[PDB]
């Protein structure tokens, strides 16, 4: 069993696509492995670069291929790097650009907390064949979290387990377990733009949507609830244009509902004071004085989609 | 005739293009065939990894190309694998991203019944040359539905056939008969965000579009229907602008329709109440009070819609 | 002159690009001339793929590049094939995906009558060097024609014709001949989804528009077409959002501007209404009562833009 | 110095990125240079394609790299061929498309005078060494200017210059002059859409937005320009929404500031007229018909914005 | 220790993107070092351009394998060229474009100070193996402030450091120091658009906001700040649709909070004058009169915004 001992060093975590679940990730493999002595030119470490990498696995050369388990289709790999020693040594470096897929739950949005997975495992060699002796990942990004769109905060998580395929009947019987390395980086989402371009603004569309029943005409209180109707309409389009494609509702989104809610609810209100009448125009003096009532109510019922 | 066993594992069924009828899959290929017997190394199989395979072929290895018949151009094909063993038999392992295509329908939309297709032949040897022996699809998702976009329900149909193209006298007489797997993977439209971002808010405006016949004036009840249009227009660009480009109507687009012809056929009775008269203001004593006749007769030409 | 007998096989014409007029065409490509007899192992013919095509040409195989005139770049070549007989005619299979572009007049939207064209000419061999002796369309969609887009109506029209080059002076004096096959594949948009969530509602704003008349005061009749404006500036902004970006004004966008124009002749008529009196609140009694004047005017426009 | 004659063929000239200041130009390049002679089989002219031009290169072919000093990245090279004659001359042909750049203004939108210019180098050899004799442009494009975006005034203008560049020191002295082709292409933007579609109804919300002078009761004719404020709003949003993305103000973009000034010195004007009394509602008789003083001076301050 | 002289021609920067924080750079690389002389043709010094370099690196040229630390993936090399001297002086001359990466605050927008940073260091080879003796950068850009979307400040700032590695113990003891080129090109935003077509009309909404108090019936000054409400939501989001999506609040997004702010304290000073009375509309003739009151004092709370 061959001892490979990985480093990964992340550069950059960004652009991630809420529907497809998917984050791009920028950094450096180094994968090690100690092979049979060579005879390098002079006794110095011999250096292959990109091209020539190639030229030397032809000669006989093994270069392991470790695939990223959870990588949207190809990465993008700049530079290789091929650092051949005297001793037997073979070290591996190269820098990938990857788009990589973990489960994603963006529900309580924005607040989220979501972690960052990178999973690495040989491609044709098993657990007997090639191991994986030991991995350290390299986060290089300090300071600066109000600038950045999300906040890292663990320094990173790893772990090295042996995968069991379940396959049924094929050719290999018990050679069916392969090594694999499990990188986590957690982090949680910057809210200031959401909470005061978002939140903020919708909270003071709701509150003055109360202010409704501060008017004296039933006329007057029954044509601004169509204005205010029409305002969370408005309101609801800002926030979906901007916000990111889901296919579930989120904490702003739910907000939008109970706005339609809280209007739908006063135009039905405001209906029943001005017909449940003993004459025609005789209007509830309690019920028609719910400035009060439900808007507070409105924090209890919001209070009760937090539990 | 070269029995061909196939084996597809599916990792991600993911971006769905309405208008194209595409979706992305990712996964993995693995072809298996005996051949002529070889003498590897030792005696244990011998393991060809991406670059080296081509080398083997120009060499006089057989690799079949085998081609996807719905994939959208050509697909980025990942890490290649040769295990070659010394009794004959030949296994092609490679990871594959594809953008597939099927004949989708979305007319019930977001209640949508949809099958991923996946068809696979060989491009240059008909069915008494190249042989598909048995194939299975392992689609090792599971759990945590709610999140995902689709809710995949059945673990996976297949169908291998012999195709016969029609051509028309050509230069192949009889020899126009290829084997061909075909993949079905049945999944249901997660309907939880457009049952209440975009059904119930859009319920709300057409149930707040017939509180119009509740005011007392004539001309109360004629520049509220104006404002209660403009809510559908600015409802129908937020719905249109987030929701998927298709060339036919949805349930959501016909909700839509049926909302503009509520407030025209209001439009038209509060004229026709307050014009047809026998001394001017004449409002007809009970066409007026219509605050039950045409909403409820909505659900009735919603009903209707059912058939 | 080599006789070349082409035959192309369309799977998918997509992706219509209404600004760049290009559309994406997923086919194959068919090639066959008669060459020297050859020695084939055994007697049978010998199939080379991909690569090994390559391998071929570098040993003296004459595989002539047969370029697209109205392909956008160059396109996405799958599957290669080359069927070499002992007979000496040679095959050449190859799956393709491009992008090609042709005159397209969207004048007419959403009822457009368009012709989707393929040219075919070799690169760098004349017609007295290499001669297109026939060519063969196969068109394999049928049925499902409410689902897509387009709806194909000619089976195929095909056209092989000698193209002679201007050029003026240069090297090639009487060879300037080149042969040319051209494909033509006509079809009709579906107006299904643009009729009733693009023409119908549209059609009631401007209906609606025209009951402004039936007001009774002059500051309600003028205030309301200030929200009859505004209705069709967020409809103008609905429809430009949503349909294909253009050059020119189609029915669609020339409706928008008779509807700007109606509201515009009714705010010209309701001050005329008010403002030419003989005492200063002497309201045109006919004028005041054009609600049957201008609005089957209106249909009258309609007829002119029919001429 | 190699004297190499050039011929560039336009096909299409589209896409116009206009923030990148960039656009896609489809064509075929055509050079040629007399070299030593050779023996090509037979007597007549060699003809080499694609990949068979490199491996000439490999023996010893001389095959200059002429760069495209004003393209984005690296363009997308279609077929290549190489003429080989037995009497020395080598003709090199190759089709090409690329995203090329240029000094583009947009200010006077959509009326922009714009020119798309093609910019020839060798990239290695200078003009000692190699020298352009000759150039001539094909710009076979003619008729249907009305469904085109952009009208091709003049045929093409071609200019050969020695270029020399300052570098300061380096390792080459004197030799630091390179012959350089440019080509230049004028067209003007067909203004048909915007003028109808965009400045037309403009023009019709400002000239309605003065109407609001013929109002009679100051409550009426202020919560009218409200209404007036919130039209110009809705009209800015469609017209950046689907207009260009630039980094400086247009025709229509200062039209829509214009629009917001006149509303706003209406809301003054209304203020003033009703406050600025003697009694309480001593409306100013001649501020208040000021329904014909600011409207013409509106088009006086336009006509100050043109000249 | 090679000393490798280095010389960037900057040709264009341009699509900067705020989230990604991220910029486009085109141009070209020098890297000139001195081997060992070689006998080119004749005696002036040997050009290899593209394909060719790739084949006398194979032969055994040492080209070093030099990175962009800051690149987003890999960039798009266009011609390459190698010019090799009798005397042994090599010189690599390559075009490219690529992705940049650098700390981007655009907190203060659209008064944005940046710097375009580009990063060089061998990707292989140590200090002690490749050391950077010199490098200068060309900016040959000049003239057209008022058309480019930013204005260059400085000629272009460099800095040749040694950057030595944490990496911890690893196979390499003292050799963990490489020489780093950092090029830095300082910028100032252009603000003509946004201050006329963001600032200017968004200014003009909040000061005819304040004019709401104007209006004699309390009923007239409630209703109207709904309108005023829906004005700052049109134009909130006719504002984050154009301007660039950044994960916290700019000036201008400050401003439409301080919009609903002004808007939702008229809506409690309005009720408060109304209710909080002696008989029942004894309305406060000075909190009624808060015409100059809090307009301001709206100026005095955005002059502390500034500090
Ligand atoms: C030769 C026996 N073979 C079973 C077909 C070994 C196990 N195997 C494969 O050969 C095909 N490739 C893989 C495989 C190997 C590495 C990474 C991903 C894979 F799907 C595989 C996957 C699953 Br799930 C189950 C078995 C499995
Ligand atoms: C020599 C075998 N040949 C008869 C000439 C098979 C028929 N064929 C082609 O040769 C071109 N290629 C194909 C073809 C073959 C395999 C896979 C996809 C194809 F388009 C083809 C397609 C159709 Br529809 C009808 C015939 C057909
Ligand atoms: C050697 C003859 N040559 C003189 C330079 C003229 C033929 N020619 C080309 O060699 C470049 N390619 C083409 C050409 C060849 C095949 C298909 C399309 C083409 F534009 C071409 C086009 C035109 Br228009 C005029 C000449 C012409
Ligand atoms: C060969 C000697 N050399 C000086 C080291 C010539 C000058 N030169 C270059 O070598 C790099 N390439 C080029 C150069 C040549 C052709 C096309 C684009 C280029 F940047 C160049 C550009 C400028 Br500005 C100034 C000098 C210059
Ligand atoms: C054998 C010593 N080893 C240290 C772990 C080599 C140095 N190295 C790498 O091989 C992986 N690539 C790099 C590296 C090399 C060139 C440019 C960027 C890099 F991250 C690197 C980065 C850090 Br931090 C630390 C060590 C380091």
């Amino acid at each position: 069993p061959v001892d490979v001992s990985v480093s990964i060093f992340i550069n950059k975590i960004y652009g991630v696509n809420t529907l497809e679940q998917t984050y791009k990730v920028d950094g450096y493999i180094v994968a090690q492995w100690t092979g049979k002595p060579r005879k390098t030119p002079g006794d110095k470490p011999l250096i292959v670069e990109n091209t020539q990498i190639e030229r030397w696995i032809n000669n006989g050369l093994w270069v392991p291929a470790l695939e990223f388990i959870n990588v949207v289709g190809s990465p993008d790999t700049g530079n290789k790097r091929l650092m051949l020693f005297p001793d037997g040594r073979v070290i591996y470096n190269a820098r990938f650009l990857g788009s990589f897929s973990n489960d994603m739950d963006f529900r309580l949005f924005p607040f989220d907390r979501q972690q960052f997975v990178l999973e690495l495992e040989p491609f044709s060699y098993n657990n007997q064949q090639l191991r994986f002796s030991d991995i350290q990942v390299y986060t290089e990004n300090i300071d600066n979290e109000e600038i950045d769109e999300w906040w890292i905060r663990g320094k990173a998580s790893t772990h090295i387990s042996d995968i069991r395929y379940d396959h049924l009947s094929s050719v290999q019987p018990n050679q069916n377990e392969f090594s694999r390395i499990t990188v986590r980086i957690d982090a949680v989402r910057n809210p200031s733009y959401y909470l005061w371009s978002f939140i903020l603004p919708l909270g003071l569309i709701i509150a003055a949507s109360w202010s409704v029943f501060w008017l004296e005409s039933f006329s007057e209180r029954l044509q601004t609830s169509f204005t205010l109707m029409l305002t969370v309409v408005a309101y609801a389009f800002y926030t979906s244009n901007i916000l990111p494609r889901l296919p579930y509702t989120t904490v702003i989104d739910q907000m939008i509902i109970a706005g339609y809610g809280s209007i739908f609810a006063a135009i039905l209100l405001i209906i029943f004071a001005h017909h449940r009448q003993a004459n025609g125009v005789e209007d509830d003096l309690l019920i028609q004085r719910c400035r009060l009532a439900f808007p507070l109510g409105f924090l209890a019922i919001g209070c009760v989609l937090v539990i």
